[PDB]
């Protein structure tokens, strides 16, 4: 939030079987569905988000991830790190406004790691799902599945980690929160944050460009999570680690998989931090219990296994 | 987080009794006692806090709120909102580093409801408490009573809200995040945050300036309401409001009062936000509900008794 | 256990309007409709129970309790029972098989406090609602509102508890987990148990006999607890006393009523017991505590409201 | 209890280092040293308890349990199920009173399966740790760890389950909760309860006599389990296998080891069951999420590690 970019906005996968990605999507994650394009793409969001959609689905012939947008305070800022892209070597793309239906105009970069970002100022605003604007319950009463509260954040493995560090938070204002080094003091993951949150987006380190880790979602409770785990025992759904806690950002999480092979996280409650704290610090000897908490080991596919 | 300010950092509390009242804070609240100085006043911490202290306990004839102070970003920016509170006419006050042991230079000021509020950029990095900095554990072997995650906001019953909004909300860069309109569609009560929590500060109209309804402390969990309940009933202490939730925020909480009769206010899992959201509506035709969503109704002591 | 007696079967409440009364017992508490007498009297249960209905609305002129069943072990302990209960110079009613749908033949009998009791030794075994018998999952998918798991336990306030006492341990099998004493160290409260629950059944005196305080369903956690207190709101239910804590069974439990006025408890995480602890005892001096452990004292409607 | 008995009473296991297998039972474990004998056998109990003690460490050079015993109601019932013992054809060995400090005589007899197994109707009654017996606190104030509530039940790898079964309902009066068989119907596991319980004894076919493949713990809610699971990581105790969990009784689960090797098992809620329910089938072509319901295969360790 140092250069008026607040949290991640939206990001579009790609996936095999649209019908099989909404079954999943839709009545597992309990994400609720918003629009259609004219080039096939459907738009969810989840609930406790105010606008039109965070997460758009796209037929393909390959799973993985097409580009991650974070949403940024108005178009003052859009222009002043748009300009700031340009000025500091990155090739920006101007997409205008709806070419992706109800978003306003997008700038896509492409990070040093591969990956694809956009900022955008604009996106229309439909309010929470289910709920009144004024004198509103806790919660709507007809939320499927694990009923994400939001879409949280993505991890993602990468080739330049040191110019994709410099671009975040010298361009772009993010703050380094958690990070893993080695016996040199080499980062090998970094845990980036917008504001309070243990980490918007992240990147470990790997010599394929442009993989995803995973995209997550937020829950609330670790009792919500014990549910979520039942119902992917009761659907039949592919788990990659169970109902365990990080070591880094110290948050509880299950990891499984969509009928594509994309990785879910669905987690919550990790630690807080402030611009101000100094990144928290695991070692390269503690990658084990730095990702896995209570075993301390590393699960083969977890480095394996990408999108 | 507009003009660089990013959360509450400190609150000093007038008690009657320094012995009950650190009894009251440590043994019960599980906050640690830090410091000391040549005023008799004692600092105190809570563990996720990476600063030396949060709370500065001061023995008085009576009870009640001193100040409470938000740190910010960094010196630039107290410059800046220094200069900025004098161009709005308000009258600062400048208090050097070391007044008040291990904290830097502060900005003090008195916003038009009678109470005082300062901003200060450094303090003494003490980093999360019982915790290594590097392969952090989940949390700390050794805490007492309820074992307060961190200070959260506290609420403020006064006199000119419509003036303190723009001071807040105008120089100090906060943004509405819910308020309770009258029917008039007069703002009776405004809840203001600083990025992502549903409020940071709070004002609630009052006819006399100065009053403090309460000082919250923030834990993790529902069962950690249920625990800090069993204890406030073993330990004896004076119960405002069970385990319960607001309407307002979203947030379960129970209300209890000190030795002195400061009423303190531990909670957990409320409602988040972003400066692009629009403000949650309540109405004073549903004002019982807005505070007390599970019964409705409100309670006496609740909006009469402050300090 | 001692002699057969298993656990409450089924209780009969009157309603003054049947549709209110269902859409409180369907869709708040999540029970399901099983069965409808040909007089208009309907047959509900809850999903882990095994067997047809555990509770039958009825409509009549006024609230309260017909009857409240126990289950035995088989044919046998309900004849020897049924000869315990007239030697012991019992007036005993034996109502045929099918008198009350898919029901076995009861032997009821009214109890000194002046509320009536009803044992029998079988219904239609149905198994767990919307599960598997072979290879079952944690939980059916489409369950209503609480979801309480089982009709657990009822309060009754009556006028001879010694006697009452008497009848219930020498006669039925039960046995006392907890007592509340007075000052002349008179048993004014007793909580009966069957094999390990805190209480299957409970007296407090009341100088009127046949009373009935409350019925109660039972809940798994703390948290659902939680997620029925909302659903009140929501559903704009007369609450009693919100989430809190006994110190009698040390169970956490809401009160609230269905629309006719009876009580309706939703409870979880008691104490258990066996038949060689000692009873736990309260004193009357205590009593606030006895009651709600929380707040330590009691509330109108908690005494004074019956049914 | 069918026939008397009414819970486990007591387990004896064999550790190879007495001050570690106490750092284990106590430190983590949060059971209480109430006793160490002659023979250096220590006693130690979870603070629910009623009695004296439950769990028994002799220092042996071998890991494994030395026998499981059960408390029966009265002495009456003892010198009953003692006669139906010996009149089945079983050879009982009688310990006279004292041979366990503060526990009455015993029964103990080695069941087909090689597992000994004792029946004792007398102990010390000490009642709940740490807990007036009038107005108790919902729980004491320093319990250790994870603060186990009580000790469980075991579950053991036998080879002679149709044997063993017939024993334990036909003599002890047990009944079948819970069972597993194979494509010809052959029971390939029992899990047998005395009351309400999913399960006071469980076993497993297995082609070894007398081997113990764990002994739990009753912890209370599933947030209890994560906090366990947070200490196991921090005092880096063998964990065998995470918060899961179960497809049998449904309890949510965490497998680990003490310093001797002897697996440890921590759970909370699983389902109960009363002696007229049917007994819950699975089937083996579902063994994998029979045992683990999330995860829904079998991890090696668990069908192997013994004693
Ligand atoms: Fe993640
Ligand atoms: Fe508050
Ligand atoms: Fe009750
Ligand atoms: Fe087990």
């Amino acid at each position: 939030m140092n250069k008026g970019v607040m949290r991640p906005g939206h990001v579009q996968l790609r996936v095999l079987d649209m019908s099989k990605a909404l079954e999943h999507y839709v009545e597992l994650l309990g994400l609720i569905e918003m629009d259609r394009d004219d080039q096939g793409r459907v738009y969810l969001k989840a609930w406790t988000e105010v606008d039109k959609f965070s997460l758009v689905l796209r037929e393909a012939d390959e799973p993985g991830m097409d580009f991650m947008g974070f949403k940024v305070v108005d178009e003052d800022a859009l222009r002043q790190l748009e300009r700031d892209l340009m000025a500091y070597g990155c090739a920006v793309e101007q997409l205008p406004a709806g070419e992706l239906n109800s978003c306003g105009r997008r700038v896509r970069f492409q990070a040093p790691s591969g990956h694809h970002f956009e900022l955008y100022a604009d996106k229309e605003y439909t309010g929470k799902w289910g709920l009144n604007d004024v004198n509103p319950e806790a919660w709507p009463r007809d939320l499927k599945g694990m009923a994400a509260v939001r879409f949280d954040h993505a991890l993602m493995y990468g080739d330049e980690l040191p110019a994709t560090y410099d671009l975040f938070t010298k361009v772009l204002g993010f703050y380094l929160a958690e990070q893993v080094l080695d016996e040199n003091g080499t980062r090998v993951a970094q845990f980036l944050s917008l504001s309070t949150k243990a980490h918007d987006v992240a990147f470990i380190h790997h010599p394929e460009k442009g993989r995803l880790h995973h995209v997550s979602f937020h829950l609330e409770t670790w009792e919500d999570l014990l549910r979520a785990a039942d119902l992917i025992s009761m659907t039949d759904t592919s788990i990659d680690i169970g109902p365990t806690r990080h070591g880094l950002t110290h948050g509880k999480t299950i990891y499984f998989f969509d009928p594509s092979g994309n990785r879910n996280e669905v987690f919550c409650g990790g630690d807080y931090n402030y611009p101000d704290h100094k990144p928290v610090t695991w070692t390269t000897d503690q990658l084990g219990k730095a990702i896995f908490y209570h075993d301390r080991i590393l699960n083969e596919r977890f480095m394996t296994v990408l999108t």
